């Protein structure tokens, strides 16, 4: 997360961390037993972190459940990043608390000028990589469908949507990916991609969930 703040230690409960003996992806938590990621964040074995905050140190609140099968959207394009999300099932139900807790799925798309909620520990800086040990929050707003569509010439999809600031500085980066986009309490996207990171007229590009809200329940409901 570039230009954002410290979130302060699980102020944001359904935030989860995908590790791979290392973390690789952010993912939010949608169930005791669920967590809605990005379908690049793909690979075997992974770990999911609940709880955590400083991923550098066990602080004692987290839960570490193995994902039991991570199910990328059948129609995932590995170059465009349309259709960029994944659903990951945890090998045992997590038990829910004040630092582990799931976020709702909206019934509805998000308005131009939403405020949200993205988090995450991905890069903090828009030149070059630096990252941090606790999780990192920005309030952005989610960016109209033209300015949307001028940043990204053709490259927005119907299943995506920008958030952040054109003027850039503040933006979500690599390491963020799969993380949280939650607005007035609804998962709203998935970090999903952007042209560098922070820069002017280059926002964040993020999964639009509310088109596979459907897909996520007909998947959850058959596994």
């Amino acid at each position: 997360i570039v230009g954002g703040y410290t979130c302060g230690a699980n102020t944001v409960p359904y935030q989860v961390s995908l590790n791979s003996g290392y973390h690789f992806c952010g993912g939010s938590l949608i169930n005791s037993q669920w967590v809605v990621s990005a379908a690049h964040c793909y690979k075997s074995g992974i770990q999911v972190r609940l709880g955590e905050d400083n991923i550098n140190v066990v602080e004692g609140n987290e839960q570490f459940i193995s994902a039991s099968k991570s199910i990328v959207h059948p129609s995932y394009n590995s170059n465009t990043l349309n259709n960029d999300i994944m659903l990951i099932k945890l090998k045992s139900a997590a038990s829910l608390n004040s630092r582990v807790a799931s976020i709702s799925l909206p019934t509805s798309c998000a308005s131009a000028g939403t405020q949200c909620l993205i988090s995450g520990w991905g890069n903090t800086k828009s030149s070059g990589t630096s990252y941090p040990d606790v999780l990192k929050c920005l309030k952005a707003p989610i960016l109209s469908d033209s300015s949307c569509k001028s940043a990204y010439p053709g490259q927005i999809t119907s299943n995506m949507f920008c958030a952040g600031y054109l003027e850039g500085g503040k933006d979500s980066c690599q390491g963020d990916s799969g993380g949280p986009v939650v607005c007035s309490g609804k998962l709203q996207g998935i970090v999903s991609w952007g042209s560098g990171c922070a820069q002017k007229n280059k926002p964040g590009v993020y999964t639009k969930v509310c088109n596979y809200v459907s897909w996520i329940k007909q998947t959850i409901a058959s596994n």
